[PDB]
């Protein structure tokens, strides 16, 4: 039952796929894979495939490679991105050298459509709520995104949206440093490596994001981690004692006890003429301690959702298991569970 492969080279890379997909045009490339646009003749659908770039080169990548697969295998929920295929050319284990993913092919991403178009509270309480509701299904699998943002976030012409994580290189120290939007919504603790961060680093990033929708600007579009720091402490304030013990690094809590004590401005003042829902659900997902930020289950419950909100089609996630995350394997043994679940692959109903 193995379907016939064809070859071709795009951007000086061989790409060997079932014939199914057709009219391959390469849409983007980077250190972990290349991926293009194609038309699957099967489904009827515009999709988009990713061609891992050398995955089982090192344990780091092999394990990387075995970990993504896991997870796109998982998701099954309508704000969430979804594996529509999972293929390799290799016809055995001895073979198995590439691996190929296909999803939906995106249209805009939120960062288009808050360019031209300033958006309603109606249309920013909908856009929320989808990514709230597909974060509750990502944390209720115990799953981190860690990297929420516009670009990451995907919006059909019904403002439909569904999470992904679209990022094709190393998320290195270069590419977080100066006025990089790689760096605007991430949380302080993952930012500065406080301490060991939970799932709220998520939430701080939907905050940072409802902001920008809110007034069609990046809330804190620092220049450098310090700079960007210091206006997420102009807005919030300045910790208390109780946060202070939190900061595992005593290097950082040093830094932060250094700074000029600020209180936590009025947010009313900050977000000039917004629905004061939006404005009270702001103030409690832009929380300085983690531990008192609301949680995606609890925020889908807030007033600002109420014409949306529904506790009886709101799922969560089957369990997720994970104890491969502490596992200490050879290249080979991951290379050899990730072949496992290319073949033990089932495609979703139309
Ligand atoms: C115009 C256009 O459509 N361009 C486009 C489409 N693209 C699609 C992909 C793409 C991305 C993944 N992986 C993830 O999304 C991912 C990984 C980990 C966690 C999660 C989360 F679930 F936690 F979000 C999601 C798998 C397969 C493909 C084909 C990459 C770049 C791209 N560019």
């Amino acid at each position: 039952e193995r379907p016939t492969f064809y070859r071709q080279e795009l951007n000086k890379t061989i790409w060997e796929v079932p014939e199914r997909y057709q009219n391959l045009s390469p849409v983007g490339s980077g250190a972990y894979g290349s991926v293009c646009a194609a038309f699957d003749t099967k489904t009827g659908l515009r999709v988009a495939v990713k061609k891992l770039s050398r995955p089982f080169q090192s344990i780091i990548h092999a394990k990387r490679t075995y970990r993504e697969l896991r997870l796109l295998k998982h998701m099954k929920h309508e704000n969430v991105i979804g594996l529509l295929d999972v293929f390799t050319p290799a016809r055995s284990l001895e073979e198995f050298n590439d691996v190929y993913l296909v999803t939906h092919l995106m249209g805009a991403d939120l960062n288009n459509i808050v360019k031209c178009q300033k958006l309603t509270d109606d249309h920013v309480q909908f856009l929320i709520y989808q990514i709230l509701r597909g974060l509750k299904y990502i944390h209720s699998a115990d799953i981190i995104h860690r990297d929420l943002k516009p670009s990451n976030l995907a919006v059909n012409e019904d403002s439909e949206l569904k999470i992904l994580d679209f990022g094709l290189a190393r998320h290195t120290d270069d590419e977080m440093t100066g006025y990089v939007a790689t760096r605007w919504y991430r949380a302080p603790e993952i930012m500065l490596n406080w301490m060991h961060y939970n799932q709220t680093v998520d939430i701080w990033s939907v905050g940072c994001i409802m902001a920008e929708l809110l007034t069609g600007r990046t809330l804190f579009p620092g220049t450098d981690h310090i700079d960007q720091l210091k206006l997420i402490l102009r807005l919030v304030g300045t910790p208390g004692a109780e946060l202070l013990k939190k900061i595992s690094s005593e290097s950082a809590r040093n830094y932060i006890q250094s700074l000029t004590q600020m209180p936590k401005m009025n947010f009313a003042n900050v977000f000039i003429g917004a629905n004061p829902l939006a404005v009270d659900l702001l103030e409690k997902m832009l929380v300085l301690d983690s531990d008192k930020r609301i949680t995606a289950a609890q925020a889908l419950a807030h007033a600002y959702f109420a014409q949306y909100h529904d506790p009886d089609d709101e799922p969560v996630a089957d369990p997720y298991d994970q104890s491969f995350e502490s596992r200490d394997l050879l290249i080979d043994e991951w290379k050899s569970l990730t072949y496992d679940e290319v073949i033990s692959f089932v495609p979703p109903p139309l």
